[PDB]
């Protein structure tokens, strides 16, 4: 609880509802047409082909707000750079993992996993201990549309048996 400072614990807070407010609005809009949305057993398989498109075109929406939250992070720990102390970083990657679970839910990645295995490698300590989480949040987050923006594009490849699609 030990974070106030000025409008900045406000403005999360706003900006954290919109979170899963959002992504929240796909689930009342999925109940007007009958979808499974999940599938998520072990593996899925069919890409966007068979395999109602909605989820994974919805896992990019979903993650589209999200993603806006994580540069927050990084825009933050600069000007959070002042008092310090683990104490106050502790409380951004608070933030991280509520916000982790509710995408938990729906299916995106390890994350939970893939943030807390890089507090190892580097056990944020310093304002610039944080900002390599950020970046890995960003980078790795954004990766959901990738998959997604690429695996659709297989209607536009149709043949092409070799495309790698490494855009970045």
């Amino acid at each position: 609880s030990a974070g106030l400072t000025g409008a900045t614990k406000i403005r999360l807070e706003r900006s954290a509802k919109d979170i899963t407010d959002e992504i929240d609005a796909i689930k009342k809009d999925a109940a007007l047409k009958g979808v499974n949305f999940d599938a998520f057993k072990d593996k899925k398989t069919g890409s966007g082909v068979s395999e109602n498109p909605f989820i994974l075109e919805a896992k990019v929406r979903a993650t589209t707000v999200a993603e806006k939250f994580v540069i927050a992070i990084e825009e933050e720990a600069t000007k959070l750079k002042e008092t310090g102390s683990s104490g106050e970083f502790s409380a951004m990657y608070d933030l991280m993992f509520e916000v982790s679970k509710p995408l938990q839910k729906l299916g995106i990645q390890e994350m939970t996993k893939t943030v807390s295995d890089a507090a190892e490698e580097n056990p944020p300590t310093t304002a610039q201990g944080v900002l390599e989480i950020a970046k890995k949040m960003r980078e790795k987050l954004q990766r959901v549309h990738t998959k997604n923006y690429c695996t659709l594009k297989k209607k536009e490849n149709s043949t092409f048996t070799d495309e790698k699609c490494k855009n970045n």
